[PDB]
């Protein structure tokens, strides 16, 4: 995909009970069986999972990724093997279900193969299933290497960098227009508008690459709440907190919660001229896009 990249990574994995029938008695008896095969609570609508904890030093609680492919390598029974995923196998619920026949004076033990890549519980990712005597010994199996491959945003180095900021509700780019005869922020369609994000002692700093006064470059709230962009200074006016811990990255769903009017995000509003305000206890998600390569 334009803009993103595969990372390979450890992920944990464990053995679960998952169910036990002892069949103490005589004759052979039948039992019906039913197990779901897929992640827990998986979103139909897409594939980006928020992590709900890290993934090493690559991810951290808060992070979007997508999961490419897991592979986890098991012993059973005095014996290694290993089973893969495909992406479209970590984001499917398979029921399988059937009878299995339990023998006279045996113990059924199916047990529950599982993966937990950031948070995305992976419940039943496999099932060996083992027949065996009673009361008599069973292997354990037991993962020897549990690891993923993910899928993330490239990442935007700040003060570096060159991004489109565009509000995700409205699907619209952040631009740069005059008002009051200083440069102001807009929403348009137009794929010109380039930005890059800086940081600070007291904040976040959005620096415009289009202004049409030279030198007022960074956006900054007046007392009114509507965006401006004023020139490089200490002032927390122009400072800002993003919801969403570093590194930032391409597709980066974000906030952005103003340093002096401290409970004020940047959002939509309809203005009389432009449309992108700092509003009390309001806060609109903004996606971070890093700029392709222009033709020449
Ligand atoms: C994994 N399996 C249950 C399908 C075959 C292995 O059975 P067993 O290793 O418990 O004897
Ligand atoms: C007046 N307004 C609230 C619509 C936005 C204007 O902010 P400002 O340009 O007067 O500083
Ligand atoms: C926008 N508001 C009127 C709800 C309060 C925010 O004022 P401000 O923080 O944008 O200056
Ligand atoms: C006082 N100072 C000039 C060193 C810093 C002031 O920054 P500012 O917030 O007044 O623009
Ligand atoms: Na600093
Ligand atoms: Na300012
Ligand atoms: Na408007």
């Amino acid at each position: 995909a334009e803009g993103y990249e595969q990372i390979e990574v450890d992920v944990v994995a464990v053995w679960k009970e998952g169910y036990v029938y002892e069949n103490r008695g005589s004759t052979s008896v039948d039992q019906k069986i039913t197990i779901t095969k897929g992640m827990k609570n998986v979103n139909s609508e897409t594939r980006t999972v928020t992590a709900t904890h890290s993934i090493g030093s690559t991810i951290s609680t808060g992070d979007a990724f997508e999961i490419g492919s897991v592979e986890v390598s098991y012993s059973h029974s005095h014996e290694e093997s290993q089973v893969s995923m495909t992406e479209t196998e970590v984001y499917e619920s398979k029921v399988i279900e059937h009878t299995i026949t339990i023998p006279p004076t045996s113990k059924f033990t199916r047990w529950q193969l599982n993966a937990d890549v950031g948070g995305a519980d992976i419940e039943y990712m496999y099932l060996i299933d083992e027949v065996t005597p009673i009361g008599g010994t069973q292997s354990i199996p037991q993962v020897i290497t549990s690891r993923a491959k993910i899928i993330v945003g490239r990442q935007i180095i700040l003060g570096k960098t060159e991004i489109r900021i565009k509000h995700a509700e409205r699907k619209e780019y952040m631009t740069v227009v005059s008002r009051k005869s200083w440069p102001a922020a807009t929403l348009g369609h137009s794929k010109l508008f380039k930005f890059v994000l800086y940081e600070d002692w007291g904040g976040f700093r959005i620096k415009t690459l289009n202004t049409m006064y030279s030198g007022y470059e960074y956006a900054y709230s007046s007392d009114q709440g509507g965006i401006y962009f004023d020139q490089g200074t200490d002032n927390p006016k122009q400072r800002w907190a993003i919801n969403k811990s570093l590194p930032l990255r391409h597709g980066d769903v974000v906030t952005f919660m103003n340093k002096y009017f401290t409970r004020s995000g940047l959002c939509y509003d309809d203005g009389p001229a432009t449309n992108v305000y700092c509003l009390d206890k309001r806060e609109d998600k903004w996606i971070l896009e890093v700029v392709g390569l222009v033709p020449r």
